[PDB]
């Protein structure tokens, strides 16, 4: 068996984050549907310096490349943002305005965003799901989208969320065509 390479999108501009508890949840879980995987983070909260320096991606700066890279070379990737205006923050479209635009193309992605309210729960098919469109990704079929009302503080505690997240799961076994049993 090959090993998975998975890499985990956190676009937050601050930890700790909610977004972050529900993609941890999510991650947590991933081994159950996946027999061998390496799975890395790529943390926006931490990486505003390196992002400012980088207006290009064959100049971007030394400290990025190697999230660029993981990005780019990722297996299944797993992306999360919280709800700024209507959408994803744009620190965390800065990122992807630098990966490489033929590097998606045909990758499983999982779509998930944390919010304030409901109200926004749009985002994820009019915002998150066409970011990931462009690049030609294969977006999953099914989005997590959380509002403030599921958290304990910054912990995932909502057992719909983690019912979700399971559905999620047999989404990534069967695109890894993983014979169907757990
Ligand atoms: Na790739």
């Amino acid at each position: 068996a090959r090993v998975i390479r998975v890499v985990v999108v956190s676009g937050s501009l601050r930890a700790p984050s909610r977004t972050h508890g529900l993609l941890q949840a999510l991650v947590e879980r991933l081994p159950a549907v996946l027999p061998k995987l390496e799975v890395h983070w790529v943390r926006i909260a931490e990486l505003s310096a390196s992002l400012a320096g980088s207006l290009e991606r064959d100049s971007a700066s030394a400290d990025l490349q190697p999230h660029l890279q993981a990005i780019e070379q990722a297996d299944l990737l797993l992306v999360g943002s919280p709800v700024y205006r209507a959408s994803y923050t744009g620190l965390f479209k800065h990122l992807f305005d630098l990966v490489d635009h033929q590097s998606l193309k045909g990758v499983p992605v999982v779509l998930a965003a944390t919010g304030g309210s409901e109200r926004h729960a749009l985002m994820i098919d009019h915002q998150l799901r066409p970011l990931f469109a462009f690049f030609q990704a294969h977006t999953l079929p099914y989005g997590l989208y959380a509002s403030v009302e599921s958290f304990d503080d910054q912990r995932l505690a909502d057992p719909a969320q983690f019912e979700r997240i399971e559905r999620v799961l047999d989404t990534v076994g069967a695109f890894f065509h993983i014979p169907v049993a757990r």
